[PDB]
């Protein structure tokens, strides 16, 4: 039964009620209708010295374009725990608007494991991405006005790294020339747009602890350089105050719920292939005051999202994840064993056997961070009973804790086996969380650490552009920043072609960006683009709404 | 006395809503002090009586503005202070100008709508809905070119621009689709400011979500190589566009500082677009109130004519009175006093500049709705100067009232409120439009230019000629006209002050808004994306652990 059919038929508690059931007081809630709200940052502030609940991360194997089921699983696990009577919350990322009209669709879950109101969540929600987009683009506009008004600071406009942003898959704005028409109309220069969720401004939102912090980070954002190579910042242009203003509400996290009325925060939405892939620190640390157990997702596979959750988010938050759930699927493991994407509804026992190496490696990789894993087998409607025991069997045989999850088709009661297993590991195998690398290393050493330890490459190559940039950033004193790698989600390699556990290969960084405001560095690898495109048949064509109800949203 | 420093005073909008006879389950809250009202309110009240409709317009402005909004709000509070059941309908301010020059559009002093900062920034996200529907269409157009261009669109004739609600001059003329075969198809475009979007115009003229969707579908984005038009319908975008507008379509309820209810819905500018708030908000408010005050942008040559010939025409409104805001400082400017000298007294310059207001007074008379001048008093106004004007007005002889609504709130608008009631009770209106749709495009341009602006005639650049021919050829000859033209003069020349004579308008570009249902001749040098000044107000804007430091 279609995801929007059942999302629209849902039966929701007023969120003011859920809020109150969490120790949040009426005047700390700001409603966006009965079913959505924003929680004050005073909640976390007044509880600063109270103990945390347990932190549970969900990550996954290397996906197909439709995705496996982190979100779908995160929601379900949360519903299952609520059904064992636990005081639990999910933290998730706000879905990017753009992909609802292209390809992979929304990010509110699936079947009976969803967050709702789904169509709000997937579209405009509470206006957060819009606030990111306007602060980002206001800065750009100010940069461009500056050039026009005599270029007082002597910016070399051919070095401006600050791009524009919009929350759509618009490939035609990747590379553009701007400022044309003559002397009344700006200064010609080459730029383009990224998708808003990849904005550094969203990164700042996701790492900041409150408005004034966000304002200070904004002011350290570097937009470009003078003709003599001195950096020029958003604070040099006095933009941070306006930028902060535009984020005045977006800083607060959003409360919705699951289909079974369990509470859920949704806040910040960076992708994990081209950004840091986590929800806001603010959401997650607030939730940890409010619930005994907090489930949260990192984007794409564990080589990307899980790695950056540990090495960036946890680092900057002081978080100590207690357990980690790895989502695996028969569909995907078969793909990693040879089966084409068009033949996956077919049984193939060997292609799951030789596809397993993929998961083998993700488990290995999680183990390196010292937090105990449980595998979740997200049973797809087509997966045969035989394929399903083999995977169970392979996970046990590898030593790993496992559980089948029928959360998609059955909701929270599809996730009891799994929920017990997570509870089992919280109670019986404590976590020993530590980062992969220290901050005092070179940029190139940190990159090589991730390259070799996680993706399993032999080493890393640099274009001259990249080398020039790394020099620049260490010499300017940003050498201590952590690394958010941009790379394809479809492989451990930077070649989207290398399925499974590719061996004897090299990653090539072509471009290096600096996020001095969010406080990390972004080495861009392979051919990954920072603005995605629409397909031949965009979801949009099938999308509609009548005197009430909507179709084509997924 | 700072605008933003009146961040004090309000009551829950839900109380305000029930007090207009709106049901609880028709109110959607965005905090305790903003809401969206269902379209079911108007529907169920369809057969009930309309209140009195009052338009507030103005003389030709100083860049700072002459106080329409400030006056519309004041008037509303003043009527309430006379025990009247009254509402204001306003436009949502464009976000861009709060960081630019002119600021937000929530009023002034003690005549403002609140919560101001929300109202002027993201508000309830309508402008963002507009922006994304428009730009998703743009994105689908470009994707289509990229995926074999099956419809054979000549990318060099695409009229559909992109949009963003900032003053960004550098996005006026751009080249996109660069980088090779994987990254699109190169083409010249740019951006307009979001409030000037056709999508906004449609929102502002439509009656519900399914009307809006069908309008979207009729939007022409460009042409095939053999000149066949291609629509948003042909690309199947209207459903998604409408989805993104599902809440934007419902109007918003806020209030005034003295707690009078207010609708804010739709933002289009009057120089570049059609300059009125939504029909939805206006027609709804007529059911809930005995008196509905509403503003049209810039001077009467722009917003008034458009409110009358476009909004009123499509809505079936008959306006009952019209208020013309005038100021001493502006009249002086028009009498030759430089911008920098408008604080200093100068009676003779005020006598000379009167001509401007005189023509606006005449022009309102041609639509057949009676008029009341509001003289909106600034702190620099001499007692002598305010008397000269009042005398000038009654000798004209229009009804006049001094207004101290800015400094005093509704108490300051009693004499004005009285005169307006006095006009509605004795001098009923005989509204009629300036022109008929049967005319040709060029004839309608020429009525408006001749009768309202005072031009001797109109010239067309070759490009404008082509376009007008193309639209007549295609069946759109019968559309009404929404002139784009500078607010600073009756002419298309921003330096021709007072009441210029013996001038000609030149239209250099003509757009077709097939979905909103009008045509836009662009005159003189006016741009559809504005720019940021030397020192933008953004540079002085800030927020601490609570308090905001600029709204202007
Ligand atoms: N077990 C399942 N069977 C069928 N569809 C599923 C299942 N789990 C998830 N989905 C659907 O597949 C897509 C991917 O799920 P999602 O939770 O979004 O994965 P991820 O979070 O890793 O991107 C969504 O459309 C979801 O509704
Ligand atoms: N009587 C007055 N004294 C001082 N400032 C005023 C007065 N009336 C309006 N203003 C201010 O001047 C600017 C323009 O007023 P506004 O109501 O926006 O006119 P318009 O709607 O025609 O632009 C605003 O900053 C407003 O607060
Ligand atoms: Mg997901
Ligand atoms: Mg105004």
């Amino acid at each position: 039964p279609s995801d929007i059919e059942i999302a629209q038929a849902a039966k929701m508690k007023p969120v003011m009620e859920l809020a109150r059931g969490l120790g949040i007081q009426e005047d700390e809630v700001e409603l966006y209708g009965k079913y959505k709200a924003k929680i004050s940052l005073d909640v976390y502030r007044r509880l600063k010295d109270k103990p945390d609940g347990k932190l549970i991360l969900v990550t996954a194997i290397t996906p197909t374009p439709a995705g496996e089921g982190k979100t779908t699983t995160s929601v379900g696990l949360t519903d299952a725990l609520a059904r064992l009577g636990k005081r639990v919350m999910v933290c998730l990322r706000e879905p990017s608007l753009g992909p609802s009209f292209g390809i992979k669709g929304g990010a509110a879950g699936g079947g009976y494991a969803q967050v709702v109101p789904m169509e709000d969540i997937n579209l405009h929600f509470t206006g957060d991405i819009h606030a990111v987009t306007y602060a980002h683009n206001l800065l750009a506009a100010m940069v461009d006005n500056h050039l026009q008004q005599g270029n007082v600071l002597n910016i070399d406009p051919r070095t401006i790294t600050w791009r524009r942003v919009i929350d759509l898959n618009d490939r035609a704005l990747r590379n553009i020339v701007i400022g044309l028409g003559g002397k009344a109309n700006g200064v010609p220069r080459e730029t383009g747009f990224d998708i808003s969720v990849a904005s550094e401004v969203m990164a700042c939102l996701c790492l900041a602890s409150d408005l004034m912090d966000l304002k200070e980070r904004f002011s350290r954002i570097v937009v470009g350089y003078t003709y003599d190579g001195k950096p020029v910042t958003a604070g040099d242009l006095e933009a941070q105050g306006s930028m902060a203003l535009l984020m005045k509400d977006a800083i607060k996290p959003n409360l919705v719920q699951t289909l079974e009325n369990t509470p859920a925060f949704i806040h910040g939405g960076p992708f994990a292939n081209i950004a840091h892939g986590c929800n806001s620190i603010i959401a997650t640390k607030t939730a940890l005051k409010l619930a005994d157990y907090v489930v949260t997702e990192a984007g794409f596979g564990a080589d990307l999202g899980a790695e950056k959750f540990y090495d960036v988010k946890c680092r900057y938050a002081g978080f100590k994840p207690d357990a980690t759930v790895i989502v695996a699927t028969v569909r995907a493991l078969k793909m990693h064993g040879g089966v084409p994407k068009s033949d996956l509804a077919t049984e193939n026992l060997e292609a799951l056997r030789e596809g397993f190496a993929n998961l083998e490696k993700h488990i290995e990789n999680i183990g390196k961070f010292g937090v105990p894993a449980v595998v979740a087998i997200n049973a797809f409607p087509t997966d045969t009973e035989a394929e399903l025991n083999l995977l169970y069997e392979l996970c046990a045989k590898a030593g790993a804790e496992v559980a089948l999850s029928e959360v998609w088709a059955k909701g929270g009661e599809g996730g009891l086996e799994l929920a017990r297993k997570v509870l089992q590991t919280l109670e019986s195998r404590p976590s020993n969380f530590h980062v992969l690398y220290n901050l005092d290393l070179s940029i190139k050493d940190k990159i090589a650490k991730i390259a070799t330890e996680i993706y399993g490459a032999d080493g890393v190559n640099y274009t001259a552009e990249a080398d020039k940039a790394i020099q620049r950033y260490e010499s300017l004193g940003y050498g201590n920043l952590p690394v958010v790698m941009a790379k394809t989600q479809y492989s451990f390699s930077d070649d989207m072609t290398k399925l499974g556990r590719p061996r004897n290969f090299t990653i090539t960084v072509r471009e290096v960006r600096l996020s001095a405001g969010a406080g990390f560095i972004v080495p861009i690898t392979g051919a990954i683009m920072t603005m995605p495109g629409l397909p031949k048949r965009p979801a949009a064509c099938n999308i509609d709404i009548d005197a009430d109800g909507v179709i084509t949203g997924l």
